[PDB]
């Protein structure tokens, strides 16, 4: 848990995400995710 697969994207809600090499922090779009954004 608390965690990522390095190098990894992944999806959270309407934003995309890309695991660090730590896998403990990712790079994330910062979107609004209304109802039908996904
Ligand atoms: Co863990």
């Amino acid at each position: 848990g608390s965690s990522c697969t390095p190098g990894t994207t992944f999806r959270n809600r309407c934003n995309t995400c890309r695991c660090g090499s730590n896998g403990r922090s990712a790079s994330c779009t910062l979107m609004a995710c209304p109802p039908g954004s996904y």
